[PDB]
């Protein structure tokens, strides 16, 4: 509508394997977690893998 509710962040990995945080609405990044995350449930599950 007018702007993007709700965060949106994914968790990934960096240089070496380190568990970084990436931002889709532009293309942000952070080390630390981002507010509300939520992102992280039935790991290497069901049909969908990783």
């Amino acid at each position: 509508g007018s702007s993007g509710s709700s965060g949106r962040w994914v968790e990934g990995i960096t240089s070496e394997g380190y568990h970084y945080y990436y931002d889709l609405i532009s293309g942000a990044s952070q080390w630390e977690k981002p507010e509300g995350f939520q992102g992280d449930l039935k790991k290497t599950s069901g049909p969908s893998s990783g």
